[PDB]
């Protein structure tokens, strides 16, 4: 994973011949989708296409088809429910009373219906007890089917394992796309043109991602802050905003993921309280003349953060005629203040309750910084709503809290007090039980975020995507093969 | 000359096969040079090699050979004198009394000796009256030979015209290299291996220059300050520091040449005194929070200048562990102050004497900024001489004054009070006579700068090169074909 390794990343799936073929396949698959008269087969086609990762190329077509579905068995009712819930349509949670007497026992015999219900249950908003009942009962059903039944050629078991590992609603698009492209060839029903379009689009998107990663790699190399978690930060852009036209975002946002990651280490690892006070006060002053005051090893990271954030502010001034450097500076100020508070906790030995830890850490996790950059990237700030707003977003709180809880559930073994240990302090439980409670808190935050709709909110749909994908990518990252799957090697066409 | 035009610049003379061939030819030509026993033929070989532009690959070999020349006719005495003066050797100006009775009249009959003497005369330091006599008499001789004798096949006349246009000591290396590579094939004495090495090295250097220009082009494109004299600024790097290993310098210094060029236009063209006061005071404050104060059209250029200069300061901090942002800020402060003084002169209608204009304009021409960046690029600032020095360099004064006088002599027709017109104000002369006086001032500044030695000075030899090449490139730029000669099309191998 050296610098020359990343710069040597290349692939054939780029150019005008491939782009013409991609548009050909795009229109072919578009007419295949719009042409299917069978309502249920059309819903299954929608699900197949979106699991191939191509949902970003048929948004309006899929929404128009689903404005036609506004008899079915459990798998079909669950698929329709999930696809309607996904695109902002209102279908009641109580459409599953048709499958109860609690839930019907024969659903255990209906393995595919149980899997569809499991997938649909994770779209449950807060207060939808029927969908949580479905979640629990279907998790039981699927674990039972897995225990009941080494075969490389058994699709039902592989799908059940994949869903138990992480449901559709929580998995990032690129990982699910690669896995389902691999799986779709094992179907006896598969469409060859659909698979060809999936492969080609995934490969061209992988080429765009390779170029973005090489860009970020050159940027971090000329930082000379390695003479080093670069690709870990770009995996975040693969999980957050994978679509092509968001190249620049991926190239710039990743820097935040780098910078945060670096400066956290200055706080949680290398910094005495005097030097951390100096660093935080230099960020608060935010002046290129405050660099003499910092110790020698702190000048370079602070100077680089200064230049990078000012470059982002200039990007906003040049793309949207707006001066947001004040707000980026303020976000880094608040982040640095809460990081310094955590450093004081570490030195003084403070072990807070879970309440204090949760009130604190969702800000110092880096969430608000990334989300403010995304806001200024996908929101017109010359509008009235923006100018009024800048004087806190619930969706940002939920996204940053999902980020924090996933980070802690991933890094508690390697790096350990965090959330699990604070809960072990408050209530007296073993680490297993506290990890389970943190998982429950994650699921509660998810079902609360399912209320914030995607496509028509106070914020742009891209910002809602960035928040929910912050959550999903946090779940994915902390959870070498598949990094190479997504970034390095194309799908063999 | 669009952005996609520059990004589409490509050439084959890049890679490892060509690099291996280049090293083969380099060692072959090196042993050809060291092997020639004939002292006079060896001096002629040195001159041929250096006029091919390859002097940057045989510096130590040439200096060691010239430590062997420490009988001859006029051409040989002049060539030896010029080559000894070029590399810092001390040869008296009075070695040409052997060719006097004033100078010998038969020198008019000795056309090649007259040309060699003309070329050697421009190495005359201040106070060497013999060399100025040689300059005048040889200019007369060569103009007479040109008037006395449409043939495409006459080498003596073409060489005399080329020298009259600009002597060797004043012409940039790349232009002379291209022209002499074209001319060397017309010789009956030519060495084929030498010509092949010249062609190959020039083409690989042109490839490196193409890449540097594409880098600068992308940088200026993402500035969005064009949605535009970019290649004009990179011609400056082609003239200032052409050697390969100075890629980064060429990529960064050019930005100055851009930024200055832009901000001068904000002063000399678009700015009222209120807005210019605001701009200069915002530069003096040098804070990202001073951007609200500037009018809308000034925020973007000031913000971009801020980010770029801070990036240069970070480059210094990362490559040489030194905080020089104070000095870059101070250089831009002084430049902005003198530009605002000139704007006050324009509005109030002030027409200064040549004395005031010369005391002022060599600073506002941009010279000191470029030269300070070059200083921090090619000088170790952790040394005692640097730390003591930063508390004004004569070589910078001379380079910036050559820059100013060449700029004015070039742009007086298109853009017109400057130096010529101020001299017309003080002394009552027509514009022709004042242009001639400005040319004389340029030659006086050159013969004063010939005292500042190249290879062992208070400053690094690269800084001395940057200053003298500032002068030469100023003479060249203001003086579409040859831009394409140097940048776009290789020499047909």
């Amino acid at each position: 994973w050296s610098f020359d390794f990343i710069q040597s990343l290349s692939t054939q799936y780029k150019g005008e011949l491939y782009t013409s073929r991609l548009n050909k396949l795009e229109k072919d698959v578009k007419r295949i989708l719009v042409g299917e008269e069978n309502c249920l087969a059309q819903l299954e086609l929608i699900d197949t296409i979106q699991r191939l990762g191509l949902s970003y190329r048929f948004e309006n077509e899929i929404i128009s088809i689903l404005k036609e579905k506004f008899n079915y068995d459990l798998y079909a009712t669950a698929l329709q429910f999930r696809l309607l819930r996904q695109y902002g349509f209102e279908v009641p949670q109580e459409i599953f009373n048709n499958f109860k007497d609690e839930f019907k026992a024969n659903i255990s015999n209906d393995i595919m219906g149980a899997l569809g219900l499991y997938e649909a249950s994770f779209y449950g908003k807060k207060g939808e007890s029927i969908l949580d009942e479905a979640r629990i009962f279907t998790t039981k059903c699927l674990k039972n089917y897995i225990e009941k039944n080494d075969d490389d050629n058994n699709i039902i078991a592989l799908f059940v394992n994949h869903a138990l590992e992480t449901p559709l609603h929580w998995r990032i698009n690129r990982l699910e796309a690669r896995w389902f492209i691999e799986m779709y060839q094992k179907k006896k029903d598969m469409n060859f043109t659909l698979l060809e379009f999936a492969k080609l689009d995934f490969n061209m998107l992988q080429s765009i991602h390779q170029e973005d990663l090489k860009h970020l790699s050159r940027w971090w190399e000329q930082s000379k802050l390695g003479e080093d978690r670069l690709v870990e930060a770009f995996l975040w852009q693969i999980g957050v905003k994978f679509e092509p036209q968001f190249s620049q975002f991926r190239r710039i946002s990743a820097r935040l993921y780098v910078l945060i990651t670096v400066i956290d280490d200055i706080y949680d690892v290398y910094g005495t309280l005097e030097e951390l006070e100096l660093f935080t006060k230099a960020i608060e002053r935010w002046d290129v003349k405050a660099i003499n005051e910092l110790p020698e090893y702190m000048r370079m990271p602070f100077f680089f953060l200064f230049n990078t954030v000012n470059e982002m502010g200039y990007d906003t001034l040049t793309d949207k005629n707006f001066i947001n450097i004040e707000y980026l500076k303020k976000s880094w100020v608040v982040w640095s203040k809460y990081q310094l508070e955590e450093a004081k906790w570490f030195y003084s030995g403070y072990k807070p309750t879970l309440e204090e830890y949760m009130k604190n850490t969702w800000i110092s996790v880096g969430g608000p910084i990334i989300l403010l950059h995304a806001y200024f990237a996908f929101t017109n700030p010359l509008e009235k709503a923006s100018i009024k707003f800048l004087e806190y977003p619930t969706i940002f709180h939920l996204g940053s809290i999902l980020l924090r809880l996933e980070d802690d559930l991933g890094t508690s073994s390697d790096e350990m007090p965090k959330s699990i240990q604070c809960y072990m302090s408050d209530t007296g439980v073993s680490e297993d039980e506290a990890r389970e409670h943190i998982k429950f808190l994650i699921m509660e935050t998810w079902k609360e975020m399912n209320k914030e709709m995607d496509f028509n909110n106070y914020f742009s749909k891209e910002v809602v995507h960035v928040c929910k994908n912050l959550g999903r990518t946090a779940k994915f990252i902390y959870l070498k093969g598949h990094i190479s799957d997504l970034i390095i090697n194309p799908i063999p066409m």
